């Protein structure tokens, strides 16, 4: 009767407050102070912050933010939004917090360095044009995030056209180079994960006339078409870039591949996945709605 | 629509002044017409800076932490209580009214 | 689909001391949820016929609440 005894022991003297914040510390009864107290009391001020508190413990940061956002320890919730790689509520915490401009460019462009560690380049790009306003970088970034035209716009605006022939072009026939030995790649995955399906799709049929990698090989084929398909919004913007700069050799080669990979794995679906986890034997899904290829070239 | 490419080649035929930001309004009334709700406000905010339909258009694309990022860093926290919060009041009823109709 | 922005709507709703509707929200969407995992092998006894996907991994719940 825990509950009952923090609520007994909710209606007492001032002094007895210590042992109820440490039963409830206990027992993990931080919502149930909150129910018993209202906000407007810095009892409930308290809870929400060893709540908060609590949550760091757990690496849930972003809600203790929350939660010493709700309170007012507007640092913590800070620090828990800079933990957890939340550059908005960040922001939105030292703007409330009233910070000086030079005193958060730092901060801002360290942000930017902990969202390009989360893979996120855009949001990295766009947190140093707000805070740092540095273009350069941006576009670095940009260019390294496929962001091919964001970058380009941002060049001009800028007036940078020494980025466009030294680092754009260069980068986008790098980047057309990489989709060549990726496409590559995929192609002799998929053929060898298919021909290994196939020996022991065999060796288990000869043992049934006369272990379970099969259904391994499965799944590895579905995440390489899952791969390629989703392959097709980056191949489709890499090919408008490359078509733009009047490279065309490039740009075809890659169309050509890519039509080749698709297909043969188009034709090749119905052959392996021949109709526990049935997304093993269920044949995965080709969204063909989506545009890739460059009917500029054609 | 393609706003992207309209503002790369604009800028190759250097131009200056505030026509350029009329004509951004004008995109981004294109693009939220797409229903592009952040691209429109995105593009109101670097071409004409105009931060309260930004954050307005964002309010309307469901999108909120930025809304609030814009607000605190204007200081415009009459739109907190006056849009920011019944827009949000109005997004989650307009869920409750989603749900039950999809039950 | 409805996931991403339930999820999001319940972080802005308990962010600003609204999580009296967040909760309505939260245990409505657990119905709706529930009742359509519930019944998906009737609905498609085994694209017609075939069952659709559903995104368990995409998190909706404001585990704060709870």
């Amino acid at each position: 009767r825990y509950e009952k005894a923090i609520g007994h022991l909710s209606k007492c003297g001032p002094e007895y407050f210590p042992e109820c914040l440490n039963l409830i510390k206990d027992k993990n009864l931080y919502n149930e102070a909150l129910k018993l107290y209202s906000p407007s009391s810095q009892q409930y001020q308290d809870i929400s912050i060893a709540y908060g508190e609590h949550l760091m413990q757990e690496h849930m940061y972003e809600p203790a933010g929350l939660m010493f956002a709700r309170c007012g320890a507007h640092e913590k919730a800070l620090s828990a939004f800079l933990t957890c790689g939340n550059w908005k509520q960040a922001l939105c915490v030292a703007a409330q917090l009233n910070f000086t401009k030079d005193q958060l460019v730092g901060l801002g462009r360290t942000l930017a360095g902990k969202l390009v560690e989360q893979r996120k380049h855009i949001d990295a790009a766009m947190v140093l044009e707000e805070c740092a306003q540095d273009y350069e970088e941006a576009v670095l970034l940009l260019l390294e995030g496929a962001a091919w035209e964001e970058a380009l716009r941002l060049v001009y605006k800028y007036n940078r056209l020494d980025i466009i022939e030294t680092n754009v072009k260069p980068s986008i026939l790098e980047a057309q180079k990489n989709y060549m030995a990726f496409l590559d790649s995929q192609t002799a995955t998929f053929s060898r994960h298919k021909k290994r399906l196939l020996v022991v799709r065999e060796l288990k049929e000869q043992a049934q006339q006369a272990p379970l990698e099969d259904l391994a090989l499965l799944e590895a084929l579905s995440e390489v078409v899952q791969n390629t398909e989703n392959l097709k919004d980056e191949v489709y913007h890499i090919l408008k870039v490359l078509f733009l700069f009047e490279f065309d050799e490039q740009g075809r080669e890659l169309q050509k591949a890519f039509e080749d990979t698709l297909q043969l794995m188009e034709r090749s679906l119905p052959e392996i996945w021949t109709l526990l986890d049935a997304e093993l034997f269920i044949p995965p899904k080709i969204n063909r709605r989506t545009q890739w290829k460059l009917s500029l070239l054609d």
